[PDB]
């Protein structure tokens, strides 16, 4: 499947190999695909294929203030014609299409984040913003070049996205496991939660097992297991979001002197909420094909802020532990996990 | 002088006299029709006469949608009979003893005239909201069937007009920032606008306010007001059109700031090629201006206004270096504002009666 | 049973009769001194017999101390003045059951007044005794010879009434608060946040204060410590400022790194949890039964708090003791604090058993 | 000289200290040296010690709006004075004769800055003002501990005494002769160039010192400067817990003296930036409470190479800001450029007790 888009004026026509560029962090899929111009409409001109990164922030309402903010994090163009290795796919396109078709290859560094974005709840605080990826091909004219214009109708832009994938090799996975004592009046009640691996692919269910351990005379009387989403805009705006996307409540009680181990499993996906707002994704709302954000992946040696907003996941357990009698108390901790698509093998979006 | 229009049947059997061709949408209320129609008792002896008002969507010249029609009875004289406007009174006093008044009503989710015709490079159709007061006789000359014939009709195409309602939005204001590629340092852009509502002709003062951080140079500073057109009945057209544009002389330098007070008017008058454009009325016709901003009333369905009109300042910055080698996009706000006529401002008068005809250019 | 209160002079000419000893101030408005004054006939013979009601700040003594009248006003009872009708059913029907030699008094209170406050120090609190009373004083004038009037002490009977505090129609938003510590070389917070159920409490009710502790620290909160502070301020002749727990409750739950504990703490403050009566703001003397803690003083829009004469407030007090912290990253301690407003609550013939208007001791 | 006494509740500890404000002056900071005076009495089996904390806050106490504090520690540091270990190692003619003028239970303490800290600075906001009260403190506390308190975890309120001692910005010792702080800006207006060079005296003034802003307009444009005005504005960025931003003018002189077409203009104006020309004492960083006397304008903020900015609290920065108002043919617009400089106090060189309570106003 091949993916085309053209121009107003028709003389320049965009195609691509997918939407979707893979980030399996050791590198990369570059963006490889062919412009087909008409000979007529191109004349004198230069055609130019971009792909730029930024991260945005601010959307429109009726009687608030115009705020808008946009950062560059990666801008790199190629001339397509007239022409100055290539790929299977190029080839194929080329002789598939035509003489008027010409090749382009935009690669992408290993500082960018990858396709993240957020529209808020009416609770929220902070504004809509995100990080698109632009492929853009557009024609230029030498008077064009010399007032700094580049006209509308002879450009086409596609929003592909970046998606994080898991690398290719890696040691065996660590259990992600921590363990907790609350002393209540000098008596010890110790929790462990044990996840089986550090990363889950979406859609992969996550066996969170629980170990109380209750010393303590006092009943832990509720047990609830929560994946929640953490994230944070690093760009002009310390927005904070933490959003629930699965939970199991167990509902079954620890006695005094008894321990209690159980593993729940649950699936953190997009379908399990309603309320698609407030939550960081690969793509927009309305969009099938959008997911869950993938965890952030900083590289040593890069500001965190360069990504834009930063994504992570946890498996968060609740106790509620029974008073003395009065009411109850509730203790809760965090165990970190990374959430991406798997390690990878050897243009209008559906609604 | 009041001028009254008149419009007479093929027959002259049925003349219909309005005291306006324009009727006045205020938000609050809108301006009902009142006018009379003079029957010639012999050519209506047996029959019947009614008046219409009818508000129709049309697209092509191929789909219609009714947004509104309301019919009332002139002859026989329906009960009192009685005018309900000194405009009403004083025309029967002058026109004499076979004049019969008639008042319709306009309810308050309806849109005002609005009509576009496309150019050559627009995708889809002519399109419009048109408003019709028709006044019409019926007989019988069987037992069957009524007829209604078109010799015995008259119909009059009127506009519903938007005026400014008693209150106004806040002050429009746009903050924008850029950090373009490599570059630590911003480029900040503010505008404002004096009010949210300006009148047709009216001066609208855009102040612009770059602060320039970068080591690159603000070339040249453009302001647009630029006209949105939805069509969100049988078709989903969209236009967006330049209807006036200034270019301040001022480059911004870097490690600079500039703030400057571009005044913008637009106007049907500015544009040559009158087509892509949503208008009040025919390109034709010499009364006609640019569509007034569409005012959806809360809880009204925006698809029964058949097409949606907005207005927006647009302020453009090109920047030295950056179409090369950082961006090969645009650098650009937009600022809405509404655009409207102004606000309505509330012995036997001498009638000078004409045509309803418009007049053309 | 209506109880009455009673008190005669010591030459027995002039008895005073109240209704209550306790008249309630609910903001809005403040309930006025309805009484009757028995005289006796022989006694007052040529005399003319008043009632004051005297709001006074002190300071020094519960006689040589400072001394500032807030407000004073005086009615006359006997002769009969115009009418002479009651203008209280309490009036009318003490009338009827006492006989013709009972005379009514209606004093009112305005709104610029502080409620009964008062003051005994501890040995290690600087300053001295102080408070507001509020006195009902009936007492007889007479004239000699020489153009010279003369008030005995025998003819008069004075009562220390009080001014107590209920509740107004309408309550401030629920209390919250937060507060957070990033300690040296610590790059990660201690966040504490509390909240109230309501903002005002009565007497008596119990305050369920909730407190959440997020450790995001590699510290161990090793104890939750919820205060109830009474805060006076004496803001006449001498600048002196009270703080004193009133209720403390110590949770036993420590909070461990990198975990977030949310518990519910009920206090009750009550002078009934004090032994040591002294340093704290009540409503009456030590000695009393019906001695409560002081309201929270209620400062009027436009009236300058100084003739308040002593302002009380309570509020919340949440210390965090933390491992490790004090001696070697803080000198501080950890603690944040809640406003509340403490009060007795909103407020809504007869048999006439009558008692002296002195107060039981314990 | 004069030194500051300050004694606890229960009167076991008394505090003395040599000055309220010590000077960072960049190379160096001035150490804490003074004494303590026990009741060996009071001490009974007991340990007394002296902090020294800085530590960045920010919030405020307001009726009806949920209290909300955060609070961090920056520097701690902490030395024994009794019983006597020396700890504090060497001592200071301050504390020899201190000891002689008071007795044998006087102990001395040394606590030193590092050279990670920022300065004295605080702020208070104005109504239109966004965010709340913060400040960086510094804090000198002596304090008394039984073996008893170290086992439930206090330290007795009543046997301790604290000190808000101010750390002051001073120009360090050596320093080359200063470069003029001069940039030149060129605004092209329909291609014929309005150029405004900027210069000052030198790089670093000091509080009160008067600062020379020489002004020169070259205008080969055919539009006219109308008024030229000159700021002193002190720029403060919060850096913990909240991102605030205030930009306050703290002085202002506007030479109404036109530049006509084809025509330049040198002009001096001399500036003094102090808290004194400021009636409204909120939204300004001060060094000190706005109550206080002996408060000032915060110095510039010097970050040290290799220090992260954050640990800094306030960042606080001085600027002489240009504006020029230029006439178009019915309404004017107006550049503006900023020329960056440092705010500092000038660089360094019997006993009466007095209290530590600095003076009001
Ligand atoms: O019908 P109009 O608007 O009155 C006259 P026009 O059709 O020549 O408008 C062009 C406009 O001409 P005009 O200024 O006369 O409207 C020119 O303005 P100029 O390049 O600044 O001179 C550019 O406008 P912008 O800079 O705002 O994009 C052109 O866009 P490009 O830069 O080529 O994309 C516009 O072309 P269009 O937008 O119709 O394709
Ligand atoms: O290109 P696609 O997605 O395959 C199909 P489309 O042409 O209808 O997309 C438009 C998109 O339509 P859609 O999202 O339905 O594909 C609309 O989205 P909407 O305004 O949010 O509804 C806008 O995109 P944004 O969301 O990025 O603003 C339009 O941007 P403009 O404001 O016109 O510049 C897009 O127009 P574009 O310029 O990209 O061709
Ligand atoms: O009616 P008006 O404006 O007061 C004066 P006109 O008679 O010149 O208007 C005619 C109108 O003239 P105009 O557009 O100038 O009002 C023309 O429009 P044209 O096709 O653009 O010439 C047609 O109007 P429509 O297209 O709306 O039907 C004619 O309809 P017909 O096809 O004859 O039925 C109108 O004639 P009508 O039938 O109303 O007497
Ligand atoms: O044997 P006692 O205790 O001296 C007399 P008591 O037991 O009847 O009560 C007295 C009461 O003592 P108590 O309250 O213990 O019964 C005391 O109270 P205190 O002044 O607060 O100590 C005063 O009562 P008030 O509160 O009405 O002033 C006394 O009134 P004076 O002010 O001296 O005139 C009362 O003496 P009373 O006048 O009734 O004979
Ligand atoms: O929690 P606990 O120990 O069971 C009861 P507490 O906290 O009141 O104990 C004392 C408290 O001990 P702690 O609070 O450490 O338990 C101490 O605290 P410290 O002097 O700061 O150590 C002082 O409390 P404050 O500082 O709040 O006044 C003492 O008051 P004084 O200063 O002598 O008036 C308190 O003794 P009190 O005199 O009240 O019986
Ligand atoms: O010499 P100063 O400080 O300029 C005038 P002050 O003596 O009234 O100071 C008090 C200060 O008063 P002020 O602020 O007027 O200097 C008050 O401040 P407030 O809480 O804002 O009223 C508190 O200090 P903070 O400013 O640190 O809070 C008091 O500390 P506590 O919390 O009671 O320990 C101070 O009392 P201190 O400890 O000096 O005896």
């Amino acid at each position: 499947v091949i993916f085309k888009k053209i121009s107003r004026d028709k003389s320049v026509t965009i195609y691509l190999g997918k939407r979707d560029y893979i980030d399996h962090v050791e590198r990369v899929e570059p963006v490889d695909g062919v412009v087909l111009v008409d000979p007529e409409l191109v004349k004198g001109k230069r055609v130019y294929v971009s792909l730029t990164c930024a991260f945005r922030y601010g959307q429109e309402d009726i009687d608030v203030m115009g705020l808008s903010f946009r950062r560059d994090l990666y801008f790199s163009q190629v001339q397509v014609f007239p022409p100055v290795a290539t790929t299977r796919l190029q080839e194929s396109l080329i002789k598939k299409l035509g003489a008027n078709t010409y090749p382009f290859l935009l690669t992408f560094p290993d500082y960018l984040p990858c396709s993240v974005m957020l529209q808020p709840a009416p609770q929220d605080v902070g504004k809509s913003c995100g990080v698109d990826f632009e492929i853009k091909a557009f024609a230029t004219h030498s008077t064009d070049v010399e007032e700094d214009k580049i006209p509308k109708k002879s450009s086409v832009r596609l929003l592909i996205r970046k998606v994080q994938h898991a690398p290719r090799d890696m040691g065996p996975q660590p259990r992600a496991e921590a363990s907790w004592q609350f002393f209540m009046s000098d008596k010890p009640l110790r929790l462990a939660v044990s996840l089986s691996k550090e990363i889950y692919y979406h859609g992969e269910p996550i066996p969170v097992t629980v170990a109380v351990t209750n010393s303590t005379e006092k009943t832990v009387k509720k047990i609830k297991v929560l994946v929640e989403q953490v994230t944070n805009v690093v760009l002009y705006s310390s927005d904070y979001y933490i959003k629930t996307v699965a939970a199991e409540e167990a509902q079954e009680k620890v006695p005094p002197n008894s321990s209690l181990t159980k593993t729940l499993t649950l699936v953190p996906l997009l379908a399990n909420n309603r309320e698609r707002r407030g939550i960081a994704l690969d793509g927009k709302i309305k969009h099938e094909d959008t997911n869950l954000a993938s965890s952030t992946i900083i590289k040593e040696g890069i500001d965190k802020t360069v990504m834009g907003i930063l994504v992570s996941y946890q498996i968060k357990v609740k106790l509620t532990v029974s008073g003395l009698l009065l009411t109850s108390s509730e203790v809760a901790t965090e165990v970190p996990f990374r959430l991406m698509h798997p390690q990878p093998e050897d243009f209008a979006r559906q609604n």
